[PDB]
């Protein structure tokens, strides 16, 4: 399995898991953070990083097989893909974030 | 596992352990201290110094492996990284700091 | 293990231990006293000695061999030192220090 | 181990123990006195004696192997030090001290 490490902003050093399928990062101020809580915390498929200005939402899809990781960056009516390889610094937005294997110490 | 001792400053002295991954110190005044309690002392990942003036924040990075250290200086927008090695004193910012082994005390 | 004798000032006779590493001295007045209370009495890293005037802090580092003994003279921006010899009349600003072996009293 | 006479004053007759190491005799007047009853009556290695005038502060230097005692007379910024015998008359300011061996009475 993968993890999403944070690289910069305010929780610098956090991990979040990532679920087979589909995990969307909402990136931004507080009036995300605050809207973010009307969906259920179970196995959660979605999280909130606050960053004070240039966050951009994301979504980083982990097929069945993990052989590849795309990451969707969310755009007014659309999203660009592009695939990211691990243990190297990724550039969402203003934000930096590195996915790893859960074995894979950074 | 390595250890950064403070080589200067009010907590000239102090030593603090670090993990696997990366470990953030926060150097500067009052407005940092009360603001840096927002997040848990789970497995610290982050550590506030204090320090009057030029305190400049920075990160550690201690690889998997242990066969290098890598200390990123935090400016504004971007980070500044270099190389650092054991038992030598390391300047960051107005902040004198230097990493041991824990078993070579200083 | 080493001790620091005091030779001069209103505390003359005392004797600190010191251990591995790095050792404060805090030397002046009240201001200074009455400050020195904010860290805790764990396995004491510093001291505080009162001196009416000339008073200069400094640090003694003992390294784990023991087979050297360097005072840092700390100054404003900057420290300087200096290898110190056991057993010897030391002047730090207008404090008289002596540095002596435990088991060889002065 | 050796003791302080004093051979004058309004304490006359009055032995003081010496320890290993320095000792200090602070000799004057009340304000002495009553300021020096801040620290601890520890293992003394400080006495007061009063002397209306002319009363100089000194201390008396016995070394761990007890072949030589010195006596250092305190002046303003500065001590002066001299060789002292046993069990002669010494003129320390106008107070007049003998130091003998415990087992040889005076």
């Amino acid at each position: 399995p993968y993890i999403v490490r944070l690289l910069n902003s305010s929780l610098n050093g956090c991990e979040f898991p990532l679920l087979t399928g589909r995990t969307l990062f909402v990136v931004g101020q507080s009036d995300a953070l605050t809207a973010s809580g009307q969906l259920p915390d179970i196995p959660a498929d979605s999280f909130f990083i606050p960053l004070d200005h240039g966050g951009v939402n994301f979504e980083i899809q982990v097929d069945t097989d993990a052989t590849e990781i795309i990451l969707h960056e969310l755009k007014e009516g659309n999203s660009e893909s592009r695939s990211v390889q691990l243990n190297t610094p990724i550039q969402v937005g203003e934000l930096l974030i590195l996915i790893r294997p859960e074995s894979e110490p950074w």
